[PDB]
């Protein structure tokens, strides 16, 4: 079939072989209960200048020449543990070509290399970033933000992420949806007894990504932080695109 | 303040006075544990030709002349109990003027009157419908569907809702988000060990609705069905619209 549907309610079954279900790249490791994205020393304390990626092993069908295009929805809970405020650099949910890998650390979030990050013609990646650091270089807005990145680290759209959420170290739940008929990407971020964050933008994936992609989480530090992914669900559907 | 934030995890505190927190119109009633939208006989069994609305009592600020516009997110779980398959007519989450009320039953979902339902100039309502009945009259697609209605019962966009979900009588969770900067409305519907449904569409609320609205649930039957709302959360934010 052309669609995907998986659900990991938690990651307490930390025993599967790298590359069978989830592939860990760079400094991303599987620990009991979580996908850890960047490096920590013996005490779980975050190491500076590190990048890692945890991505689903099977290729994910996005679109085909015949007009079939997948709509999708992914939800995940994560803990961006902070060791002070502010911290750097954040994490990202992404869709990239199957052959790609982790790139630069820090503000590039393991997704871009320094020399081509602001060039949309040299990159093929769509990402939803949870950026804890204002890099003026890449035109980050003057606060922690959530952003939608299309082929570049300069977001096509961002919304404010409050300091206390961004550096508060609480578990957060994210829902990211893509409607393939209207070409809309929506991000919803919720904190249990807190506020929600909404960011939606029109982006046609068929025009920016190959027909089949790898999906996953990418992180880049920075300092005083480490992101843990606690659960992951993904569902894609061809509904409404003639199949 | 101009924003709203409430959370009802369940409705087991069925004792609040009508109109203080939630207002019940028509045949919608408050029962232990749920907001019941249409009528049932002594045994909880659904009565035909009924309409009811359960809406939040305070007015909800949407936009103002000065450009401030509210982004929002609402989540709710509901049980559309079915007494066979197919059943009629569904339910809807809506945003309408503060002075409005419940309208016709059946395929109008308590939201429109028969004579002006297909006329966008005579209505001011934005609704997300979960339609269990194909009314060829109103150009419903040939299946249960989820639809986005703007000033008319003829949806500006729909996506397929599978028969087994539509008439399966399981609790479903819906997330509806509106981003006021990009004018995008997204609907996410999830079933626990099932599939998800994604429908997003560009709709500028400031151009179709008054500055302050009432929000709620509306239902219209039909036959062999009754909708129960089990929980409700709403959050609105002025973020990114200069306030
Ligand atoms: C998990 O499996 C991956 C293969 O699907 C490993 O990545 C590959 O590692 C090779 C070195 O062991 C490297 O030459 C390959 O290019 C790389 N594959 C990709 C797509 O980059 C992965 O190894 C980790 O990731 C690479 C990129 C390095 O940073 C290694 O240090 C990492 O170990 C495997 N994970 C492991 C061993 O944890
Ligand atoms: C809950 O409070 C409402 C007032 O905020 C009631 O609605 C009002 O009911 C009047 C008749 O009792 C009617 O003249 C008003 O127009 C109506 N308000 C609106 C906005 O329509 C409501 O009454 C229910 O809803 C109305 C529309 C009728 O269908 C009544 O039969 C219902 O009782 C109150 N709910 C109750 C008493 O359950
Ligand atoms: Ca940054
Ligand atoms: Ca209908
Ligand atoms: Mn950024
Ligand atoms: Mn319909």
């Amino acid at each position: 079939q052309n669609t995907v549907n998986f659900t990991y309610p938690d990651f307490w079954s930390y025993s599967l072989k790298n590359g069978t279900e989830i592939t860990f790249l760079g400094d991303a490791t599987r620990i009991p209960g979580a996908l850890q994205l960047t490096k920590t020393d013996a005490n779980g304390n975050p190491v500076r200048s590190s990048a890692g990626q945890a991505s689903y092993s099977e290729p994910v069908f996005l679109w085909d020449s015949t007009g079939k295009a997948a709509s999708f929805y992914t939800s995940f809970t994560f803990l961006l543990k902070n060791y002070g405020a502010p911290t750097a650099d954040g994490l990202a949910f992404f869709l990239a070509p199957v052959d790609s890998s982790v790139k630069d650390y820090g503000g590039f979030l393991g997704l871009f290399r320094h020399e081509t990050a602001a060039d949309p013609s040299k990159n093929q990646v769509v990402a939803v970033e949870f950026d804890t650091w204002i890099n003026k270089d890449w035109n980050d807005p003057p606060y922690p933000h959530i952003g939608i990145d299309v082929n570049s680290i300069v977001s096509v759209a961002t919304t404010r992420w409050e300091n206390d959420d961004a550096y508060g170290s609480s578990i957060a739940t994210a829902h990211i949806t893509y409607d393939a008929r209207s070409k809309i990407l929506t991000v919803l971020l919720s904190y249990e007894h807190g506020r929600d964050y909404i960011l939606s933008h029109v982006v046609d994936l068929a025009k920016v990504l190959p027909q089949k992609v790898r999906i996953g989480f990418s992180a880049g530090v920075g300092y005083d932080e480490v992101t843990y992914i606690l659960s992951w669900h993904f569902f894609s559907t061809l509904d409404g695109t003639n199949k």
